[PDB]
């Protein structure tokens, strides 16, 4: 009737019982409501194919099996977007993962102020009738709840101001065969030369991308505007090119949805 | 340093590298910044001694040891209390295990749209019916894609749950073999409102109601704890329970219910 899947979020490892006929979809969203999550459509459940990234599909069945539960999609504005404690939590764990990791350059200054941020988001600090009279006292300071971790908030928003911050970069090649990175992201995409991730030489916003097309390892970005040439590139993994269209999808229609 | 420690929900279970010299607190709101949880009063970290429900202290150490995450107390009110869609999951799960292992009594009409609901609450949510790229093809995976991912709803289905089972007279009470100075067998309820005394052939409907205002305190010595009402008029009750462990469980649901009732009376 049921088997265990291993769920692992920036917090912890999780078990879940996964009914046997159940796709993709009704174990993402078990989890997100074990979470109270409702913000989901930033959320997949990871997987690594040889040495590559695949995300659980919604309409496949699922079949210790091991998903990690991660942001695929990023906010544009992390205090607009993420209004759920959780979303805001789960967000500022993996940005700051990538921060320690050098994963997303930092400079000196902005280290320093996420370091502090991060900081205060660790850190939340017989019976006689006169017995009882204490204990009643007692126990209202005691149990107040948990304070919103603002924190968390000041954190995403240092982290999302940063060059590098929710670009998912890819190894192209250009029709001359000159060497290049992809940057997809919020904003659109983004083409650099492989020695800066921070400045990209040629950036397609996605409100003036008329289509995307892929044919036999070439992707095309066709301009809306016809004075701005197409570019055309290459990327040598099929696995990594599947990967690149899910991003560009998603990102386009977040992107959207954002200008109403 | 750190050890393992299991957390185990109503439905999932979770595993966290709990500190050596880390107390119950430390713990306790690991697990509740894990689920968003700020609506905490409710909630503690459950675990058994002999045969016998015990929570874990929050100022003592934390020393495969595992907790189980459960509701220690109930709402007066769920819709109003019950903010965060979190907190309103947890007791959804918890009161769904009771009605279905008759631990709440459910009359068979309340049974049928409680089932209903629960149909509604497990994917109503996220599923209205409950159970080469070319340019072309580019836009039809843009339209697609907006119909396909759409978040998910709050759960409003485990809240009208609540709504019916909250107006069940056993939702919420926790129950108490005892013995009255005469040394007839009682059952004592705590609960949201007060102390109940029951005759245990009707865990329904109580003999005699304390309600948390009408009590000026409560003592407990040696077995035998004395209810000393507000009112001079009515008689104090003296009852016996026999063993020690169920004692202090008692006292510490008679503290948070009798402060969580003065809270919600401003």
């Amino acid at each position: 009737k049921t088997f265990t899947v291993r769920i692992v979020t920036m917090d912890a490892e999780m078990e879940f019982n996964c009914e046997m006929k159940w796709k993709g979809k009704d174990l993402f969203d078990l989890v997100c409501r074990t979470l109270g999550l409702r913000e989901t459509w930033f959320f997949g459940l990871q997987y690594t194919i040889k040495d590559t990234v695949a995300w659980l599909k919604m309409d496949k069945k699922v079949l210790p099996v091991t998903f990690h539960f991660l942001a695929k999609f990023y906010p544009e504005n992390a205090e607009e977007e993420l209004v759920q404690e959780i979303t805001q939590h789960l967000f500022f764990l993996q940005v700051k993962k990538q921060i320690l990791d050098e994963k997303i350059y930092c400079p000196p200054e902005a280290s320093v102020l996420l370091a502090s941020y991060a900081v205060q988001a660790k850190y939340g600090d017989q019976m006689t009738p006169e017995m009882w009279e204490e204990r009643i006292t007692a126990w209202y300071a005691e149990h107040r709840g948990r304070a919103r971790d603002e924190a968390e908030m000041e954190y995403l928003k240092i982290a999302q101001d940063l060059e590098m911050y929710g670009v998912n970069y890819f190894a192209i090649r250009n029709k001359k065969g000159t060497e290049l990175l992809l940057g997809v992201d919020a904003l659109g995409l983004h083409i650099y030369d492989p020695e800066n991730r921070l400045t990209p030489k040629i950036s397609f916003p996605w409100n003036e991308i008329r289509n995307i097309s892929y044919s036999d390892k070439e992707f095309t970005i066709k301009p809306l505007d016809k004075k701005i040439d197409v570019f055309k590139f290459n990327s040598s993994k099929l696995r990594v090119n599947k990967l690149i269209l899910q991003l560009c999808i998603g990102n386009h229609d977040l992107f959207m949805r954002r200008r109403k």
